[PDB]
């Protein structure tokens, strides 16, 4: 049989809480925000490890995928950019001329944005409502990029966020939206079957970043199909306007509803 | 005070020991060798991560440091190429012309760099006199590139690793053994610290490789300074010949003794 490997850390030497993606976005600005120079490690919680060059947070318009591009082009009105990260999208918003908000719950990954030239707010999506300053918003626009429908999580998780995101919301706002409409690959089945175990929808993933000593929290993730979205959509404020393909990709627009 | 994070993984969902180093050459390979296909992850045994990409172990001789070009450029006769990764500086020999081994722990780098077109042994360095075939050596030239010094880990460990290449090892054989000459960062206080209470020599590091569900053996890992290095081979079949700076890096020439 197979031997577990066991856990790294004892009392006084272990990885803490705190702020991982903020120190790699940090570490990656400081170096010119370009590729080779800082990584992304993401923990599932059966200890699956993947890394990737954080250069892609800080990639300019040209190098996106069209699903970003449309998107971002489209943006009108009071814009809240909605899981920030280093700024990209909202940057050249701001560029453009456009009033522009980032929203990130990283403290780190907030000030690597605001040093590039991006206002944001520090705020879980689901304390948009209790945090945002008065004078901001409501918001005409919602840019969920990024695979930004797999930050949605769980149903639960997602109509949350989504009545966080009505709350906040102009008459006839939008959010734009993107995903991956890929199928589970197989190698995934023994993960799958833990999730049935635990009530979990199939398809998502529970993961966290990992950076030097600092771990971030527990976070749902998935790749959400234009008709799961359809679905998680369902007595919510919003309804699904479109969805437009990229090949593997798709952008939604989701409307307010009256 | 700071709240310890917990680790991943349950029974049944956790990470196994195997070979991560060995996966991660093989998909770098798999994508041509290059930067921005698979990053190699490294976990400390306080849990602290760091990773780089792994197109690192295919760089051809012109990127390589200075400390590596000389080695390579200098090697005669039958050539040991110690702990070879994925091959890139013994395939430059095997190009050249020369007669050239490579040996590695690791399955998955054997593999690729067999692939590559360099012969290897799949063995510890420790395991060179058991596993080495008849036919193959005595060695005229070892190489141990990549900060080679520092995988000879604590003088216990060096002491065993050295008294195997010798065992090996041609009359007058050299090996050329490359490191680094720096200070311990001063945010490495603790960690050594933690090192005192355990007996631990200043400046070494235990650490493993982590990669999907995959996770290697913890070994010890250092920046061996040349005056750290001199110590080191007392009493051993090695003379220290030469010290070669170029800036931080060096490269040590050791000498068989008669
Ligand atoms: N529940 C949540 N509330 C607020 N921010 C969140 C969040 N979950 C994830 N984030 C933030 O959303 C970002 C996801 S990474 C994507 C960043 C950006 N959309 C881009 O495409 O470049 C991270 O910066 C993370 O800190
Ligand atoms: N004790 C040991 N015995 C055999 N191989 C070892 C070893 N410790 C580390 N290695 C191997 O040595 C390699 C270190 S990475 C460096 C590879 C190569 N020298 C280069 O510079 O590109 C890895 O492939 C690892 O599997």
């Amino acid at each position: 049989g197979p031997v577990p490997a066991g856990a790294a850390g004892a009392p006084g030497h272990e990885p803490l809480l705190g702020d991982p993606f903020g120190a790699v976005l940090r570490r990656c600005l400081d170096g010119g925000g370009t590729r080779d120079l800082a990584f992304e490690v993401v923990e599932r919680d059966d200890g699956f490890i993947i890394a990737q060059d954080a250069g892609i947070y800080f990639a300019p318009p040209g190098e996106w995928p069209p699903t970003e591009q449309w998107a971002v082009e489209r943006a009108r009105g009071r814009v809240l950019d909605v899981g920030c990260g280093a700024g990209r999208h909202g940057l050249a918003l701001r560029e453009a001329g456009l009033d522009v908000l980032g929203v990130d719950s990283s403290p780190g990954a907030a000030e690597v944005a605001r040093e590039r030239g991006l206002d944001v707010l520090e705020a879980r999506f689901t304390e948009l409502p209790a945090r945002l300053p008065d004078g901001a918003g409501p918001f005409d626009t919602f840019l969920l990029l990024g695979n930004g429908t797999g930050l949605l999580g769980t149903p639960a998780q997602a109509r949350e966020t989504l009545g966080a995101l009505a709350e906040v919301a102009a008459p006839g706002a939008v959010i734009l939206g993107d995903g991956l409409d890929v199928p589970v690959p197989p190698d995934r089945a023994a993960y799958e079957r833990w999730n049935a175990e635990r009530g979990r929808p199939e398809g998502f993933v529970r993961i966290r970043l990992r950076d030097r000593l600092l771990v971030g929290e527990w976070f749902d993730y998935a790749m959400i199909s234009p008709d799961d979205l359809g679905r998680v959509l369902a007595g919510t404020r919003w309804d699904l306007a479109s969805v437009e393909r990229a090949g593997v990709r798709y952008l939604a627009t989701l409307r307010l509803r009256d």
